[PDB]
């Protein structure tokens, strides 16, 4: 033997260090970049449903004139619903779009028959046939559904990527001490000033974050379940495409009710009487978690080759491998070591099954 046994102790600190060290480095960056863009997507989303609501009514006073004034309550209720859902997430969407086109038919056929007089028992039955009479066409049923998945969709994308970025953060083991200092530091034990085996090197840091094992098999399903709901954004459920033109939208509705007025009343009288930014910033964080998805499986291969390690290659046999300079005789290991949370693991499968229901379509409950 060419070292002591307080020699080894001291090798024994220094080798838990370096890889406790890199590992909390890799961590926080990657922690760091998807918080910050979590937030810099929510505040560009804001910003795109602030721009809307000034559009919105900035057309309508032009538009509507004191219609739209006297009643624009209606509608500044609705951006209130919106803004409070993507804050809170409350607010049932459905219900909301529903109360919203049902007071505004209401509002809108009273002002049609200035000429005829309605009490509160009247109105109700013109509520009633609402749906049955369809008065805006399709456009509420179509709207309501378009809402509802861009809104759920966009929030849980958000989300995510917030509680990825805190999970990461909490992750920051006596045999891989063993393990570490025999791979590291024991070479030289033996007289020797070959560099550790790439495999060995890989083997021994696998068993010493064998506790991340169960975590990055999620994080892929993680990176999967986020890239469905990024293609759902830029394609199908794009909200771009649902909030920005929400003023067109909207008088297209009413539009319909003007055009066929005089029919509807009739139908009326007979069931009672007398690119992007928000788009950018999408792409770019769905390409940064494409490339995280094997971020933490890479962690043994990115701390083996690093200056301070430099472990060298097995084809040559010119490398320290647990016993000798000779071939490491073992595979790397996949699904036993032969070199040898759960909350974190919980909240990472909740933003999984949640992403999952936005990329459905369905509610998400969070």
């Amino acid at each position: 033997t060419c070292c002591t046994y307080n020699m080894e102790t001291r090798m024994a600190m220094q080798s838990r260090q370096q890889l406790e060290g890199h590992t909390k480095d890799q961590i926080s960056r990657m922690s760091g970049i998807l918080g910050s863009k979590a937030t810099k997507f929510k505040d560009i989303f804001t910003a795109l449903l602030k721009e809307s609501r000034t559009q919105f009514n900035s057309m309508f006073i032009r538009t509507y004139g004191v219609i739209y004034e006297r009643n624009s309550y209606v509608f500044s209720d609705l951006f209130k619903e919106l803004e409070t859902y993507f804050a809170n997430g409350r607010v049932d969407l459905l219900e909301v779009m529903d109360k919203f086109f049902n007071t505004l038919y209401q509002k809108m056929f009273t002002v049609l028959n200035t000429q005829y007089t309605f009490d509160e028992n009247y109105m109700r039955c013109v509520s009633e046939h609402m749906k049955e009479l369809k008065p805006f066409g399709d456009v509420p049923d179509k709207l309501s559904v378009q809402i509802k998945r861009s809104f759920v969709a966009t929030r849980t994308y958000g989300q995510a990527l917030t509680t990825a970025s805190e999970v990461a953060k909490k992750v920051l083991n006596a045999d891989c001490t063993g393990a570490l200092t025999k791979m590291q530091h024991c070479g030289a034990c033996k007289g020797y000033t070959e560099k550790p085996c790439t495999n060995y090197c890989v083997n021994v840091i696998k068993g010493c974050l064998h506790y991340q094992h169960e975590f990055d098999s999620e994080w892929e399903n993680f990176a999967m379940a986020m890239d469905k709901v990024a293609e759902r954004l830029l394609g199908s459920f794009n909200i771009v495409m649902v909030v920005e033109p929400l003023n067109i939208k909207i008088s297209e509705a009413i539009m319909n009710f003007q055009d066929s007025g005089q029919d509807i009343t009739n139908r009326v009288f007979q069931g009672c009487g007398r690119e992007p930014i928000l788009d950018r910033i999408v792409r770019d964080i769905r390409q940064r978690v494409k490339d995280y998805k094997k971020f933490w499986s890479n962690l043994p291969h990115s701390v083996c080759s690093n200056e301070d390690i430099a472990s060298s290659s097995d084809v040559d046999g010119m490398c320290w491998n647990g016993h000798t300079i000779d071939r490491y005789m073992h595979s790397i290991t996949t699904e036993s070591n032969p070199e040898f949370m759960a909350s974190q693991l919980s909240h990472l499968k909740n933003a999984i099954v949640h992403l999952r229901n936005a990329y459905n379509g369905q509610d998400v409950e969070w």
